[PDB]
């Protein structure tokens, strides 16, 4: 409920973050590794706070192949 691990699209990506599956909402600061392409599938570990505009924020952020 609090957290949860999945994989997921990369929807959008901008100059400092970017959002997978059109709802989790990550900073640059949290990707490991080879930044994601838009469209690339993603494993992700989030966080969320329903009481907040944007519910999902990413902890980690990486790509699978």
């Amino acid at each position: 409920e609090k957290q949860r691990v999945f994989t997921g699209i990369v929807t959008s990506l901008h100059d400092y973050f970017g959002v997978v599956d059109e709802e989790v909402f990550f900073q640059l600061s949290v990707v490991k590794g080879r930044l994601p392409q838009l469209g690339e599938k993603v494993l992700v570990k989030a966080a969320y706070n329903p009481g907040q505009a944007v519910p999902w924020n990413a902890v980690k952020v990486q790509t699978l192949s």
